[PDB]
Order: structure tokens, then C-alpha cells, then sequence
């Protein structure tokens, strides 16, 4: 791959190339992306969306994404400095700066959880199951193998890609984020037939991939190098910060001057994240060659020298947090809530003339496929409050 | 038609004619009807029944019916005065007085909403749907076309007719209201094959129609002239008063000495209702001839000179009130509540020997048809509290 | 004043000067400040703290501070660019960059609401009143005029200064933010005898003021120039964004392609903020001379050409939002909650040996003054949930 192309400032619809050297410092494309996300309706909605984790402080999805983005900016900034020293022409010729790299990773990391449905992975599985063995099965014969697969294996990252680019009468291209940011956002650059985009966004990513110059591999491409840093920010934060929350929560049983547990835990978290950030940067530059070639077959943290302690932390979290009664009860309830909303929307879609279904449309509100993936997208992005409430009214409460 | 006969004081079961001139002033039949309604169990129950409309003052169904009856009494009183001047023999010979007309319309208007199920029109549609495509469908082949139609197109006005006349071991003829009052109550004098009576009350209305001398038109007859005034009271009140409530509620965004909004709105409502009452009276006398002939094909307000402002008010109410999220959520929940209660009652009716169904009967409690229309009648007249509670227990709460 | 000194990277306790040119790009002092705020316990707590403003999206204090910081970064970045063009030596000699200015204003703006008590200004007044006419009055004769004034006129900005610098056994200097950031944070550089710091932090600000070279004016100094940008970000956001929220909330009655109100409102908000940001930058550079001299006697927005529309927006917000029943009820309840917690803490402080007061200390937990200002600080920073709950238990619920 080529860095000059990987750092594209192209926005959907552009008819002409944007040159880094021409950019207005006060309106840097990559930095503008961060600000568009912050003020966006979907990001804002994260304020009212909790993680599956259940007093002390516990992150909602908005604060979790904020902290992940801060870790992301530091990772990008650091790699950026080293990348410009290794490839000095990027700066002296093309005008790129180390903070451009922090901006790209920060923005992509900030929006990473933006399209995930409530209830974490159980939420995704509930949606998938709805179309596999639930009411949604009825559409199987009216869809292609990939359109149907999109539904059966509904993935939050693909929905996030849709949320960030969705076209609307008064807003084509959605947030119209820089292509380098969309590339950094894509962890799995492939179709449903652990994938990064639905059929509804295939045309867009092809344009993004071509523009970035991603190595071609039923389409798929090599991962944009900066996506490795977006992934690391996630790995680091979900590992250490969720551990921090589990402790403050009590689920995980618990410098010498600090008298409060949360302060001791916070200091350890900061030190630990700092160590992993520094190491992740070195690992990236160490395998930068393979990453640019598309042969690197793992994550940055996979190569960590603290893989053992990292593994022990993830297992204890799975043990005390994800296997906790509170989380399991929430996920179970989540299946019923999502399954109910999806069925009510699909039945209204099928029989749109009945008084009841019209009410449902008034309450909760193209080809069959566009209508179905849109239903999945809207149900997935509903705030916790709206979803529970709409569910309760449908069930007669 | 003939007024002397249209003003019948006959009560169900009478073997002899009641003469107006013989009436005891302190026990005037039509006035007695009003008092029987007031003290009746079904009217009283309106105290605990809300409209679909969601702080300021908002009418429950009892207060709404009370105000409609006051408007009704004024309409009847005024038309009555003019009718006796046009047909002086009604008074000088038969002894009728202008207040008899106010009494008839007032009583009929007071009881007009008495049999409607909760959730307004959505409530009616939920009941209908239950027997059309829900569990109730199973009875289709055991009923006649009209008995089944009664269920599939369940109408609250027909149920009100049943509620007012239902026979019970210690109470035959129900409230035994004057026939002129029952005629004024009937907006649609026809069978299910926008109808005014179920098959279960067909025999009664035939007796009422014959006694009143209603023009014959699968039976149907010309509307009793005073029903036009009962209808106008409804039209006027649902139009202006619901608008008043929508404003005080905030759903509808908002003399010079009045400082409070509710007082300004109340004054306007009073002035507006007064204008429509006066105009409705003139319209009735203008078309009195056609109405007596049964050729008048519309409502009194249909002929209003303020039809435009009336139309704009109804549309804004539909827009800000009926299409409001609060109303839609309530109607949606209403479908589930009514559908659940009906199914539980029909399953218990079908399999009455199981322990569970016996409990259901103990909790919620003839030919198949009488049993089914009775189930619809009882579910429809349950107070809001009883319906929601019984529903919750059935659903395990 | 002198920019080279106003841009100090000094952190509390430093024994040696930090030079901009020596800074590690990946650890820029001003950028590090932003990250320390994000991950801090007091900033995180904003997640669970609502504004007094009461469905659509409505900002919690965390998201409000986040958006204010974004507006702040843009203001600083833009002024920064123009400042370096006017004073080229700052960059060519001292090594300052335009993003350093965005970093300083962004960080200061991000933390601006960090120490404010719940219930906005009513919250502040409730605390003040507690020591003026409530139980807290009893300490009047044991305190100096300024220590007591700190309490009677308790100000959230002063508490925020304390929160950001509070010393603790394992954490001296609190977040140890750069002095340029602390200066930008200070809107009112003076004592209680609309002030920016309590007696408990007087020693710290004197050090900050001396280091920055703030013009001396019972101490007080001229405002750090960048504080004008922090203030503008606040003015712009509280004006436009609160208006946006009031509309989406319904409290404020409500491009041509956008079909949803929130999208139309969001677009207008973005355009409006953009206009004010651009204008505020020009206003700053226009009066940069006076600001550097300490003679500028107003805010940047005070000089706006849209002062009228700005005034109309603020008045409508005061009218439909702050005077709304929901807000007034909350503020009223807020007085009782805060007054109760303060009294329980002061009584326990006075009579610390009783079983009850020991329980109170166990639940809710120096010179008299340090203990009292600490009680005000802790009560002020309690999340909404903890405050209400602790209040309920004290009242026997």
C-alpha cells in the first residue's frame, strides 16, 4: 500500500481530489470528522445507552467511546511521529503532520461503537436469530445469499459504517467522513460472505477501498494500517477499563499514599494503559512492513509481551462481569425486547394497511432488502429508554 | 313521521299507552330517564374511564358526557320552543312542553358514550379484529352473517343500546328508558348488514321503531328527528371541547382582561359552543320538513357556515392530539389489553371445565351468539383500572 | 501582558521552568491536561449529573461540557493561527504552534462546569443561603470575612478551581494542570471580597498569576486573554445549544430537504455556532491590544453584531425553559436536598462523637474553614443519584 493514498481526505461525492497541503489548518478534514461525530445525533444518543455491565462510576457507551478515542489519539499521534521520521517525504513533500494520524484514529475510535445495538453481543445475536429462526425467516426466499447473511449475522460494526454514511434527503453521505477515517474504522474489510459492511453499503466501501488503494483479496481487501491502531485502542480500553469498572462495581474483589480504592485502581489503569499504548506503537512500527503488505495476520496486542496478564484480566472479567447474574438477566431480557420490536416492525412492513400496523409505523417510524436492513439499523440505534418504552406499550403496559 | 308518536313515553314491556297529558310533572318520563342514567352502574363507571386524550384539566368520559348532555339539553330546549310554535297542537292538545325536548336530547346525549369500549375507536377495532383474524375467528362458522358481522364490526353505540336495555333476572328492560329517548339515542337505525344495534337487540328496536312510527327503509329506518340534535351536541363538544383540552394540555400551542390561558380558552369555548348551538337550532328548523320525511342526508353541522373553521379545528386535533405519541402508545397498548382479555374469556367459554378456565370465569365473571356478544359487552364496559389489572394478572404480574 | 509567559507549561510544584521548545510532541502539556480531565473522577461523574433542563435528546452535563470543549478548541485554534501571524516570534523563536491555543481553551472549557453543584444557580444559592441564614450561620463568628464570604456566596467556578487542584495524600496538586490552562479557566481572577477562587486556593492562584504575569489590580488580577475564549465558548453553547434542546424538548415551539425537526434544528445550530465562532475570533483580535493591557471591560459576545438575536434567544429560553414548571419544581426540591445534606454534615462535624453523627460520617465521608469549604465541595460534586439517595435515607425513606 501507499501512505499518500491511505491518508485520503476524500469525502463521499467529491468530484475532485483534496490535497493535504491545500487544507486549511483550522478546518483539517480529519479533525473536522471528530467534531462531526461529537455533534451527531447517533453519537449523542450514546449518552442514553448503557453497556451490558451494570454506587461507584460505571461507563455508559458515550463515556466509553470518549475514553477509547483519547487512547486512540495518543496511539495515532505516536505512530504518526515515527511514520514521518521513517517516511520523511510524507511531511516535507505532501505536508502531512503527526497529529493528522492521531486525528484519524481518534475519530474512527470515537465512532466505533456508534452502530452497535443494545445488550452488546447478545443484542447482535438476538437480531441475527430473529431472521434465522424467528419471524424474519419468511424473507429468506426473497433475498440474495449476502443480503440474507447480512441479517442472519447482523454485526454492529457494519451498522456503524451505515450510520456514519447513511444518505437522507437533506443529508447525502451522512456525516461524509474523510476516507482515511472510514478506512481506519473498517476492522473487517469484507462482505458477509466478522464482516465490515452490509450489502447496502457495498458500493460506498468499494469507492473507499479504491481511493485508499487497499490491496484486493465476493469482495474483501487488506486492512487499512491505521485500523490496527483503532483496534488496539479498543482492545486496551475494553481490557483495562472494564476491569477498572468491575472492581469499582464490586464484581471484582479488590500508590501507597492513595487512600481510596477508586484512586488506586485509576492510577493502575492509567499506568497500565500507558504501558500498552507505548508497546502497541513499537509493535506497529516493528511490523509496519507486513501491515503495509497486508500479510500481518493478527492484532497488535496479540504480539504483546504481557499477553498472559492480559489474558488473565479478560478471563476474570468474563467470569465476574459477563457471567454475572445482572448481565445475564439483562441479555435475556434484551432478546425479548429486540425480538418484539423487530417482529412488530416486520409485520407492519408486510401488512401496512391495517389500523394496528399503521399505529406501529406512526410509533416506530425501497426494495425489501433496504427496508429490512433499515429496520435492523433503527432498532439497533434506539436509545435504551425508547426501546424499553416502545416495547412495553406493544406488550400492553 | 308524526311528532305525537315520536315523543313516546313508552317503556319496554308496557301493555298500555302512556299519555303525556296524564304524566305527573314531578315524574316526567323523559326527566326520569336522565336520573336513571345518572345513578346507573354503567354511567357511574365512566368516572373511572379516561378518553384516549392524555397538569391542567382533561375530561374523563364521565365529565365529557355530562357537558355533552348540557349542550344537548339546550339544543333540545330551543328546538322544542320552536317546534311547539310551529306545531301548536302538540302543546294545546297533547300537553307537550318545550323542556320535554330538552329532556329527551339531554338524556340520550348523556348516555351516548356509555357502552363504548376503552381506547376510543382503536378499542372498537381491536375487538373487531379479534373475531376477524384473531382467536374469535373460530366462531365464524357457528354464527349467521349478521351475528358475526356484529362482532367483526363491533360498534360502541350498539353496545350502548344494549347496556341501556340489557335484561337481567332482577331487572328486565335494563334502565327501561322512554322510547323517544331510545330513538334519539339511535344515530344509525340499522343492522350490521356504522350500525346502531346488535342482533341481540333487534327485537327491542323493532318495537321501538314501530312505536315511534319511524319510516321503514335486513331492517333499517329513518333517523328519529331528535337524534340529529344528539349528534350535533356530540359534534359540537368533541370539536370545541377537545380543542380546549388539547390547548390546556400543551399539545396545541396557544377577553383582554383575563390573565390565565385556561380562562381565555374557556371563554372562547363557551362563545363558540353558543354560536354553534344557535346555528344548529336554525339548521334543524330549516330542514325540519326533510328530517320529518327522512330525506335529509347529512348532519346539522354539515350545513354549518363555519364548516371551514370547524374542519381546521378537527384536523389540528387529529394532528396534535390523536397523532400524538401519548395517544398512539395508549391505543397500541389497548390492542394488547383487549385482545388478551377477549381470548381468555373465549377460551374459558370453549373449555369451561379446566381448573384454569374456571379461575378465569371466577375472575372475569345462552346460545353461542348471546355468550359472545355478552363477552364483548362486558370487556367493553370494564373500567380502566379493572381491565389493566385483570390483564396484568393474566400475564403473570 | 506577555504571551510567552501567558502560555506557561508550569505545573504546581515545579522547581524548574518548562520550555515549549523542549516539549515532547506526543506529550504536549496542554494536550495532556485535556486527557487528564477526561479520565478524572470528577469529569467522569458529570455523566451522572443532569442540567436543570428536563423523548428527544437532552444534554447531561458531561455531553454539554464535551460540546463546549469542541467549540472551545476551534476558537483557540483560530485565534492561535492569527496570534502567531501577528506575533511570529512566538513560533519561530519559542516553538509555539496554533494547536497549543486550541488545546488550552479546549481543556479549560472542558472542565468549566466540573465543580458546579447540582441544580445550576439555584444550587449555588441554596448552599450560600445555608451559611447565611441557615444552620451554617453559626460559624460566622469563627471565620474571617473572606472565608465566610466564600460560603455565603459559594460559586461553582471557584469550586471547579478547587476540584482541579485539590491536594490529597497520594495526589498533590490534584490534576496538576498547566498554568496557562488554569489561567484560561479563571473568568473572575479575584477573591470573594462573581469571584474565581476560595481562600483555600488563594496561595495557588497567586503562584499561577505570578507565573503568568497577570496584571495586578484583597487581591485580583486582569483576566488571562484566553479566558475570553473559554467564556465565549460557554456563551455560544449555552445560548444556541440550550435553545436547540428547548425546541427538541417541546418547551420551545418549532434545509428544505431535511424532514425531521431535530435535523433542521441541528443544522441551524451548527450554522449559528459557526457564525459566532468566526465573529468571536475577529472580535478577539480586534481588541487583542486592550485585552493584553487589561482594559477590555466586557465579553467577546457583548460586542457581537447579532446581540439582538442572541438576546431574544436567551429571553425565550429563560421564558420557556428556566421558568418552566419542571425546572422550577427541580430547583425547589434541590434547595431541600442540598440544605439537608449540608446540615447533616455540619452537625456531624460539630458533634462528631454521637453514634448518629458517626454514622453520618461513615455514610457521607483541618481548620474549621478547611473542613467547611471541603463539605461544600463534596456536597457540590455528589452525583445526582448519590445526593438524592443519601438525602432520602437521612429523611427516613
Amino acid at each position: 500500500m501507499n501512505w499518500e493514498h491511505l491518508l485520503s481526505l476524500k469525502r463521499q461525492g467529491d468530484t475532485a481530489k483534496r490535497l493535504r497541503i491545500e487544507q486549511d489548518d483550522t478546518r483539517l478534514g480529519f479533525e473536522v470528522d471528530y467534531d462531526r461525530i461529537i455533534f451527531s445525533a447517533p453519537f449523542r444518543s450514546l449518552q442514553d445507552k448503557t453497556q451490558v455491565i451494570p454506587t461507584d462510576f460505571v461507563h455508559t457507551r458515550l463515556t466509553h467511546s470518549l475514553e477509547v478515542s483519547v487512547v486512540g489519539r495518543s496511539l495515532g499521534r505516536m505512530v504518526g511521529k515515527k511514520l514521518l521520521e521513517k517516511y520523511p517525504h510524507l511531511e516535507q513533500v505532501y505536508g502531512y503532520k503527526f497529529n493528522d494520524f492521531g486525528a484519524i484514529v481518534a475519530a474512527a475510535a470515537l465512532a466505533h461503537d456508534i452502530g452497535n445495538p443494545p445488550f452488546g453481543h447478545s443484542g447482535e445475536k438476538a437480531i441475527g436469530e430473529f431472521f434465522k429462526n424467528g419471524y424474519g425467516k419468511r424473507y429468506k426466499d426473497s433475498l440474495t445469499a449476502k443480503e440474507y447473511q447480512d441479517l442472519i449475522k447482523f454485526e454492529g460494526n457494519a451498522n456503524g459504517f451505515k450510520v456514519l454514511s447513511q444518505s437522507k434527503p437533506g443529508a447525502q453521505g451522512g456525516l461524509r467522513l474523510s476516507y482515511a477515517t472510514l478506512g481506519a474504522f473498517m476492522k473487517y474489510p469484507k462482505e458477509s460472505l466478522k464482516y465490515g459492511f452490509f450489502q447496502s453499503e457495498r458500493a460506498l466501501f468499494e469507492d473507499v477501498a479504491q481511493e485508499l488503494g487497499l490491496l484486493k483479496r465476493d469482495v474483501s481487501w487488506s486492512r487499512h494500517p491505521l485500523a490496527y491502531l483503532v483496534e488496539a485502542a479498543d482492545d486496551i480500553c475494553y481490557t483495562i477499563i472494564d476491569f477498572e469498572d468491575g472492581i469499582n462495581l464490586g464484581l471484582i474483589p479488590e500508590y501507597n499514599a492513595l487512600q481510596e480504592t477508586s484512586d488506586r485502581v485509576s492510577y493502575l489503569r492509567a499506568l497500565a494503559i500507558g504501558t500498552l499504548i507505548n508497546e502497541s506503537v513499537d509493535t506497529f512500527m516493528k511490523y509496519e512492513e507486513e501491515i503495509l503488505a497486508g500479510t500481518f495476520d493478527q492484532s497488535l496486542i496479540d504480539k504483546s509481551n504481557y499477553q498472559a496478564q492480559i489474558t488473565d484480566i479478560i478471563n476474570l472479567s468474563i467470569e465476574r462481569i459477563y457471567n454475572s447474574r445482572e448481565v445475564i438477566e439483562k441479555e435475556i431480557a434484551g432478546y425479548e425486547i429486540l425480538s418484539t420490536l423487530l417482529e412488530a416492525r416486520c409485520r407492519a412492513l408486510d401488512n401496512n394497511d391495517t389500523h394496528y400496523n399503521q399505529l406501529i409505523q406512526q410509533l416506530l417510524a425501497k426494495s425489501l432488502y433496504e427496508n429490512l436492513i433499515q429496520i435492523c439499523a433503527e432498532v439497533s440505534t434506539m436509545t435504551d429508554g425508547k426501546a424499553l418504552r416502545n416495547y412495553k406499550k406493544i406488550k400492553g403496559l
